[PDB]
């Protein structure tokens, strides 16, 4: 995994450590973060670790995802063009990455659009009270099932093309309201069967939420099994 410092050219700054777009061995575009899990986990929908410089000032090198975060993507020029089949297909890739995390007995803890990265041809990869399950926020009970909750929130980000969840509510009010059984209602033009899936992710009992294997399968099959008569509307 170790590479020499001179094999990395840092080209454009992408964020603040810091995140750059660069070159690896004068051949390969890569993303670069500046001054053990990513070595074990390997999957087509998880952002891939390429290399490390493991003595301060430390450098982590991964595959470059040309579109930045899914939040930026949904809120940019492309948002107006995405429709439900594009958003459902992205949701299905994320579930797929999360199905892997599930299978490896890992927990993400901060699943939401800002932590999904997007590439060419809409490849999406896995890389906060409004996104956090009640039992995680209240009791520190983070599990694969609290990720499932967050994934339901992320479904609403996809279907609103990036709007903040619970419009108008502050954090305390979200937590107070969600404890009373409040759930976001169907987004405009979003089919009820898709909002029903959200509502499954948001079940009070963590054990009653579906697996990511289930979510992935459901979303892959969406347009044949669940909405065979779907027609594109003005926004979805």
């Amino acid at each position: 995994w170790e590479i020499p410092r001179e094999s990395l050219r840092l080209e454009v700054k992408l964020g603040q450590g810091e995140v750059w777009m660069g070159t690896w061995n004068g051949t390969t575009r890569v993303a670069i973060k500046t001054l053990q899990v990513m070595k074990k986990l390997r999957h087509e929908k998880l952002v891939q670790l390429y290399a490390v410089v493991s003595e301060e000032p430390i450098y982590i090198v991964t595959e470059y995802m040309s579109k930045g975060s899914l939040l930026d993507f949904l809120k940019g020029e492309m948002g107006k063009y995405l429709r439900l089949p594009q958003l459902v297909d992205m949701a299905a890739q994320i579930a797929s990455g999360m199905a892997y995390v599930e299978r490896m007995n890992y927990v993400h803890r901060d699943l939401r659009a800002a932590n999904i990265l997007v590439g060419e041809n809409l490849v999406c990869k896995v890389a906060p009270i409004k996104w956090t399950a009640p039992e995680a926020a209240l009791y520190g009970r983070f599990t694969i099932k609290s990720d499932v909750w967050s994934f339901g929130i992320l479904l609403t980000e996809l279907t609103t093309k990036g709007r903040v969840p619970y419009p108008g509510m502050v954090n305390r009010e979200v937590l107070d309201q969600v404890e009373r059984g409040y759930r976001m209602p169907c987004p405009p033009e979003c089919p009820e069967s898709l909002h029903d899936l959200m509502c499954q992710c948001w079940r009070k009992d963590p054990e009653e939420r579906p697996t990511f294997e289930y979510l992935q399968a459901f979303l892959e099959d969406y347009f044949t099994s669940t909405e065979p008569q779907y027609q594109p509307g003005e926004n979805l």
